[PDB]
């Protein structure tokens, strides 16, 4: 502890994380803002664990002289780190999460840089030194969901880029229908009649979604949902629990036609799926967003020496191209129609075109949570959401569209500034 370490700063200049020096010799860890982006800012606690940069840089952050102690704060001094974190888009999200539990994750599409990324509830780097689904939980990269209609997205984009299926193709979307032995049902059991594929698409039909999940067979849906990041631990310098997908092997007809529509039923030795985080749901809409390329998101921007010179640059990488820029401007236009017509009106904001996916999902004892995908302005995206509400008891139904469209409107206004 007699070796200062380096600070951890946000794009916009805000430090989150600075070290004093002591008369003692040591230095003490200092918090300002504290309670500001808390999972990503991170900790070192013998009680609860290490997280976020913290520990991810710790070495960064972190011969003759060795062998005494007296001298170990002269030669090394830790490196700063730069977030990609907005402090303003930051506080925009923690905003939005107030009085709720879930998570937002808001991020560039062109290149995967995260610049608000926030989990409810929270907590405080003073909290840690006291007693406290925990507020420790980082709900956008360490918590799994099942993603319900926001993965009829992948859906969507696979039927699409294996030319199964187009927008205009029409579809039986009934209350319920019987897929593979099992029932299958709308929302309500609405019957919706023979609609196109971008109107069940809009309205979320699993009945519809269903049939397109079953007519591209468990090969493709998960190879494309593992195309879009599934399967991988998302993250040049920080850690994502990898989203899920069963063994495409092991699925039956049902259990496909369920997948097809965000829900994970599947019964054997690999995971049922999909099961998802919400960065990973990011990650999708940045794809579709950023004509399919698929980008692996970043949260550091740049390392500073204690001089304040720029060590090293994080560069932008690439995870692969998911589907072709025809499919993702398809994909793109459908979930345009969701905002401006479909089940996702309550994230429309004046004077912008926003665009996405809604879904809801049950959970345990009468629990559900409200999640929503999407990016903006719709020609020229530059900037994507990703938003789980969790109910836990209340009702929260399409509460992730009316955050989501809130957090881009203004995340937006703060960009053009
Ligand atoms: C996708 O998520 C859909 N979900 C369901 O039909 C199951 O939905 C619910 C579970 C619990 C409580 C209420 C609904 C279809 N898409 C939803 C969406 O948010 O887009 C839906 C509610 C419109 S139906």
């Amino acid at each position: 502890a007699y070796v200062q370490r380096g600070a951890i700063i946000t794009s916009d200049g805000v430090t989150l994380a600075e070290s004093v020096k002591q008369d003692d010799g040591t230095y003490v860890r200092n918090y300002p803002h504290d309670g500001m982006a808390s999972h990503t800012v991170g900790y070192i606690s013998t009680q609860y664990g290490t997280a976020g940069i913290e520990s991810s840089m710790n070495e960064t952050l972190t011969d003759w002289r060795s062998a005494l102690y007296s001298m170990a704060g002269i030669n090394t001094t830790g490196s700063s780190v730069v977030l990609t974190i907005n402090s303003q888009m930051q506080a925009v999200a923690e905003a939005a999460l107030q009085g709720y539990s879930g998570s937002i994750v808001v991020m560039d599409p062109s290149t995967g840089a995260v610049l608000a990324k926030a989990s409810s509830p929270s907590y405080t780097h003073a909290e840690l030194g006291t007693i406290i689904g925990s507020q420790l939980v980082d709900r956008t990269t360490q918590a799994l969901y099942s993603p319900g209609s926001s993965f009829k997205t992948v859906t969507l984009a696979a039927g699409i880029d294996t030319h199964k299926t187009t927008l205009d193709t029409t579809y039986s979307a009934p209350g319920t229908m019987e897929i593979g032995g099992g029932t299958i049902h709308n929302y309500a059991n609405e019957d919706m009649g023979t609609i196109p594929l971008r109107e069940a698409f809009a309205r979320s039909s699993n009945t519809a979604l269903a049939q397109l999940g079953v007519a591209l067979g468990a090969d493709n849906l998960v190879s494309y949902a593992r195309a879009f990041g599934y399967g991988t631990a998302l993250g040049q310098d920080f850690s994502t629990t990898p989203s899920l997908m069963p063994n495409p092997a092991e699925m039956t007809t049902w259990e496909l036609a369920w997948a097809s529509c965000g829900l994970p039923v599947g019964e054997h030795a690999s995971p049922a799926g999909p099961q998802t985080t919400v960065m990973q749901n990011a990650v999708i809409a940045a794809a579709i967003a950023n004509g399919g390329v698929v980008m692996n998101p970043y949260i550091v921007d740049r390392v500073l020496s204690p001089e304040g010179a720029v060590v090293s640059t994080t560069s932008p990488k690439s995870l692969g191209q998911a589907v072709s820029a025809d499919t993702a401007a398809q994909v793109r236009e459908a979930m345009l129609g969701v905002v401006e017509s479909g089940t996702g009106m309550g994230a429309r904001v004046p004077g912008v075109k926003i665009a996405g996916k809604t879904g809801t999902a049950d959970v345990e004892n009468g629990n559900f949570n409200s999640f929503f995908i999407g990016f903006a302005p719709y020609d020229h995206p530059t900037l994507v959401v990703s938003v789980v509400i969790e109910g836990n008891g209340e009702n929260v139904l399409g509460y992730g569209a009316q955050v989501g469209g809130r957090v881009l409107a203004q995340c937006l206004n703060i960009q053009a500034l």
